[PDB]
């Protein structure tokens, strides 16, 4: 259970479907998936304090949290939400998100390290689950 490393993608699933539920319309979804279905992820872990950097070609997102401590970040479609992370096993954590403003689909994410050394990220919007699978560089 050391999440730390520089992670690269081997697999991704249902990302466009996720964006549809989030209300991103067609041309935008098609364009987006043709250059954001290969983001890089960097994690530095310090106990249950996490630093996560997620980057495409021209955009980067910085997430900082302690497990069990409320913080702020964005939904996938760039919307301000309150977040809370909890452990579900030794190698898996879960985040529940609430919008600061307005209404929208219920969103969440999970992070899991397999024993094979795969980092599995899921993002969920109502009934849709998008899964990204990473290995270490
Ligand atoms: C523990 C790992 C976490 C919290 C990683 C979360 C990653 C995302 C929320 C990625 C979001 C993306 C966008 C917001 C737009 C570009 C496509 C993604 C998947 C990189």
């Amino acid at each position: 259970p050391n999440f730390s490393g520089n992670w690269k993608i081997i697999r991704s699933e249902n990302f466009e479907e996720l964006l549809k539920v989030l209300g991103v319309n067609v041309m935008l979804r098609k364009i987006w998936v043709a250059a954001a279905s290969k983001p890089a992820v960097e994690i530095k872990q310090e106990g249950d304090t996490f630093y996560i950097k997620v980057s495409t070609t021209v955009w980067t997102t910085e997430i900082n949290f302690k497990v069990g401590e409320e913080f702020e970040e964005q939904t996938v479609d760039g919307r301000p939400c309150k977040s809370l992370v909890k452990w579900e096993s030794e190698n898996k954590m879960v985040c529940e998100q609430k919008l600061l403003k307005g209404e929208g689909p219920k969103t969440s994410w999970t992070k899991e390290l397999t024993n094979d050394g795969e980092l599995i990220l899921t993002m969920t919007a109502d009934d849709v689950v998008c899964t990204y699978v990473f290995v270490r560089e």
